């Protein structure tokens, strides 16, 4: 007996068309419907059964708050259903860890849910998307994907949602971890090196149940020269936290420290992330005195990641102490 | 004979203090003066005749345009003096990446050019600074690093100062390029395996000597939910350029193009680049109509390198079809 | 309360001196007893109750199999005696990853066991062996290092015994997993981000305690233009497995098929590994049909690791499912 | 308008066929002649004039010195035509590596050789080969190609031939060099960002020409308990060099270093290389006195790499410090 797959289509190149077959990187996303995406893979009824709804039709670049909740609703209703045994979610590679790790946060079933994309469109020589969207209902229909949170199915790999990024442009291989791939899906059958160690779906502490709104995040980066500018504006237009995309360990230049202190005494959250992703993580309290500052640092997590926990996390709490330990948890 | 390499100072880790040898990512920086650094690799003595100077004693997290151009005039001084063969510049790690494209681009000389820097301090147990510092005498001291272009000697690697970049933190690998080190410098020796392919320092159209300040350029970050809110705020404070630091290739949210049209008809440079860093690049007319809009791609630049190279061209040039000419050149 | 952490030493770089400061690279192993080791690092007192026992002084790669067993039986007594939190294991590199597989496979227990070493010897400029070793003490007497397997602490990393490979030359970064680090140790603390999938320790179902003797087992390469000679050499001097290093999937040449069926036939063990050691596997019934030909495939473990798993495995089974089955577990 | 290219096949999965359209891993090589390889492409006719000859039709796991041979001087022989401005080779993964250094060392023009594979079967989801072709095609019709010695052109990228290696098993991303890709390729189009530093081609001291046999080089493993066997029956079976894929940096067991010295007494060359393949390099005197031994080191290649440039350089010389000369330039 086959597993009940249902894919939720939201758009991106996966969804794509380019003019001819050697556009592989020019092309416009999100122009099919996820019934074609469907006919376009044949040996899709081998592994599963599977029907789609298009949850909307979006270039991943222009996502928003409203999709992300709208999405995550959709997946709780379906997890909550006993026809549904896993979740595959089509999506531009843009934004995709964003809404991986959204939903590896908020999404209470141990039911497999698999968030995919291509990078080149499916008109191209040598698309990816088949092949990824094959995998990924390979692994939505796999009990070994259980329990397992969010899962990424690009490039013949499995990526936590949690910790994988898109990395590299143009190639194939785009999406990377720091923590390494947790395994691999090859002609439907996936083998598995790690486990997840951060808390997750289950036994996460949110639920999209009990979300209906989302707090406004935003992000500033920081470099040689950089001002206090963007961080004031971003705040004087809603901003509750402001993720810091440092130089370095989390680092702050004596130019914006004193802007950060006056925001966080205004009650705007202050954390510490990096563009320094390919490894290590953010210290507390080495390159800035975070407990005297009332400030949090992001850990690994990437200032786009950093942004969609802090965002979750502020569903709940407004306490800097409870923010750490989540970005220390999650 | 040995060759003669100034030192010049400018603060960093590697001029760092932590309060116990296990503090290796909890430090002061810029607490140690050139001599002590010098005193502290005897070894020296060996390969090169070396004298220091201090130019500035900063985090480099706080580096300024200011101390670009200062650092910058004191390199084209002493590559002038007959009495000099080699330079090295002793930096924090959080900016090193800018400062070595930045005099990659303006100083007009084939006499070698190392930044080096140390992610531990030089109190800390198996402190990176010394070898470093050794191996960046050696590389400066060797003939086969003429004509290079600016270099960094860290992790035993010979690495292009146009596109190394801070990418893993805390550990000593930190320093990564998408395009490979050129070379490794072992036990004083240096072992070449590639060559730049881009413009520097001899053959660059740009020289220091020129220059008396640089443009105000700035960068915004690009993710899910952004707005025009940072953009315009950094162009309202003085920007001549703005940085995309987008997802993807270079991409541009819908809610965010309006704005970067109305800034680009109002005089502002509007340069896309990304924050997917590990490889591949930023293609022009493929995620925006940079031809009907009179943008510009960063090609494989990441932000803050993306950023020293808009400055320096600015100097020369407000036609974005020549800005684009340059950063497909450099 | 400080943990009561054992350190075995057994020569290495990490024991090494060099001729002067800048010999990074050009030094004799396996000169400095234990006791001049910890002595090395007073800030271990701080951390643990260290104490230290000389089980050998050699160079690792001139292990022998009765040096595996040797260090193994000590690791075992170690394990079961009250006084004992941890167990720290000083090694030479080239070997390093082969001894942390065998004792990740053959020891029952829940205490932490760290295997380490260094890139460069402790007279060296930068040498890393001081905070690789504070690490390790760090690691084995830390609570969550407990039922994590055999763990290895170079570079600041957390890396798997079963997985980690030595990949660079040279550099402090040399030892590297295709499944990323599990963990990295900062300042003495671990911070952790993958677990382990695979059987190991308390939970495999080898034990030294039952192992008098390892089985011979050789190892022969794959190339262009190869013959069968070396699979025959070694077969006729003992070999009761063979593992083939292989181009490509474990691929191999049509001049060596035969052979390796007429050595199967004898009763030879056959297991196809790879020199495609960055990631991926080794696919059964792709390259070559061993249903037909009752051989195994080491699934993603390189030619030296595949060696260790085959010796331990073949203490128990002579039967080839039973050697796929724990090819595909361990 | 359009340059000549004539594309020579050897076979390989980019002429495979599997039973499915998801059979990525599972197929038959060497299936598909060349004139339906280029008819698979019919966009190969808007970059080039492309016509093809069916050199041989092998697996190149069982690739040997006679093919090598006949494919280096068929290439000598299209690359002395006026009518030809362009060679690609389609081949299969497992040896390409070793063909592209081949060539790389014997042809002696400045026209553009670009060797490409697939790691998936043209009948599979998403096979890579198409556009693998296609790039191989525009790569070898491209001014910007002329004098930069052999290339490999998979995964978007522009590889060397000297060190690129198969170092991933599965993925299209198989194909990595410790050194970098040299540049891109995308929509047709070559983005340079290095350039080769080693001879080759047009400064190659070899020269297909003069080469009508090559001699016997084989490789044997190093690794813990190895023994002197596989050396001594290579050595016996007509080996005149003997590659060492030593533990580390080329090191070597006590137990074999005696052998070694008998098989370089009686004219067998000794060439330390290392399976420690994805960076670093193999050090003269550190691990080996290579002087007194009168033994090479393999500088950074790899074993069967190391086995190209020795049986190419024995064609000339015999003088252990001549062959050193040589794995230090080539």
């Amino acid at each position: 007996k086959l597993a009940n797959v249902v894919i939720l289509a939201t758009g991106g190149t996966i969804a794509g068309a380019g003019a001819s077959a050697a556009n592989s990187a020019t092309y416009q996303a999100a122009k099919l419907g996820v019934d074609k995406l469907i006919a376009g893979v044949p040996e899709l009824a081998d592994i599963a059964n599977v029907r789609g709804e298009q949850v909307m039709q979006i270039a991943s670049e222009s996502i928003s708050n409203d999709d992300l909740l709208k999405l995550g609703k959709r997946v709780a209703e379906l997890a909550e259903s006993k026809d549904v045994d896993g979740i595959v979610i089509t999506h531009g590679t843009d934004t995709l860890e964003e809404t991986a790790f959204f939903l590896n946060l908020v999404e209470k079933t141990d039911k497999p849910i698999v968030v995919v994309g291509s990078m080149r469109p499916g008109t191209a020589m040598s698309a990816d998307g088949m092949l990824n969207l094959y995998n990924a209902v390979a692994v939505a229909s796999d009990k070994q994907s259980r329990g397992k949170g969010v899962l990424v199915t690009m490039n013949d790999e499995i990526q936590s949602g949690r910790d994988v990024s898109k990395a590299v442009n143009i190639k194939t291989e785009a999406f990377k971890s720091a923590w390494g791939p947790m395994g691999m899906v090859v002609e439907g059958k996936s083998y598995w090196f790690r486990l997840p160690a951060k808390r997750h779906t289950v036994n996460s502490e949110f639920d999209i149940k009990q979300i209906s709104s989302l707090p406004q995040v935003d992000i500033a980066y920081g470099y040689g020269n950089v001002t206090d500018t963007a961080y004031k504006a971003l705040a004087q237009n809603g901003a509750k936290a402001l993720i810091h995309a440092g130089t370095g360990n989390g680092s702050v230049s004596s130019r914006v420290v004193p802007a950060l202190q006056e925001l966080r005494k205004n009650g705007v959250q202050i954390i510490r992330s990096s563009h320094v992703n390919q490894g290590g993580f953010v210290l507390r309290n080495a390159e800035q005195p975070d407990d005297k500052n009332d400030w949090v640092v992001a850990h690994d997590l990437n200032p786009q990641k950093a942004r969609i926990l802090a965002m979750v996390a502020m569903t709940k709490t407004q306490d800097s102490k409870e923010l750490q330990r989540i970005f220390w948890e999650y």
